[PDB]
């Protein structure tokens, strides 16, 4: 996710 680059 854009807000959570760790996941995607």
């Amino acid at each position: 996710t854009f807000f959570n680059p760790v996941i995607d």
